[PDB]
């Protein structure tokens, strides 16, 4: 089981973080894999891939994802400059989390339609500490826990909304959990 922070594992990346609240076990394990294990959690994101993240990065996944409540396996990452906080969801659990939210268009890509949001954060923790940031999502229509992703596709599409990337931070292919349970395991290529 891993500290929270940012480092490299058989030459991937990764980050994770939680908030404290307990419940979530994190591991690294050989490659691009790492697993997570939670049970009654709080909030917490987690997985490999790449400090920066890029503009045209093909992502491969490829694993299992078994959420019991609020959870997305998502291509996460962050921008600066401005700072951005940003989600390509090819699955998650209980929650959508584009409910409620305004839709900015809709993009397809890898074998699915998923439709594009943006909301906001007021006040939160960030890459650079307690700020205030949009989020960008891309949520996939039809969901799975294998296959790749051409980001620059939604990044395009984002841009041409007026949904606007500074400079790219890490990116990484991540469980994100909001006070639920699971398991998953996933592979990063
Ligand atoms: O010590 C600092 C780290 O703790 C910090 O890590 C980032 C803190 O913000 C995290 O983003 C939240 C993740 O969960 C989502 O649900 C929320 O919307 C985000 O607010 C991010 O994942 C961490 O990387 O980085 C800076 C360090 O100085």
């Amino acid at each position: 089981t891993i500290q929270p922070g940012t480092g490299y594992n058989n030459g991937y990346f990764y980050s994770y973080w939680n908030d404290g609240h307990g419940g979530v076990t994190y591991t690294n394990g050989p490659g691009g894999q790492f697993s997570v294990n939670w049970s009654n959690s709080g909030e917490f994101v987690g997985g490999k891939g790449w400090q920066p993240g890029t503009k045209n990065k093909v992502i491969n996944f490829s694993g299992s994802y078994n959420p019991n409540g609020n959870s997305y396996l998502s291509v996460y990452g962050w921008s600066r400059n401005p700072l951005i906080e940003y989600y390509i969801v090819e699955n998650f659990g209980t929650y959508n989390p584009s409910t409620g939210a305004t839709k900015l268009g809709e993009v397809t890509s890898d074998g699915s339609v998923y439709d594009i949001y943006r909301t906001q954060r007021v006040n939160q923790p960030s890459i650079i500490g307690t700020a205030t940031f949009y989020q960008y999502w891309s949520v996939r229509r039809n969901h799975r826990s294998s296959g790749s992703v051409n980001t620059a596709n939604h990044f395009n599409a984002w841009a041409q909304q007026g949904l606007t990337l500074g400079t790219m931070d890490y990116q990484i292919v991540a469980v994100n959990g909001y006070f639920s349970s699971g398991s998953a395991s996933i592979t990063v290529s």
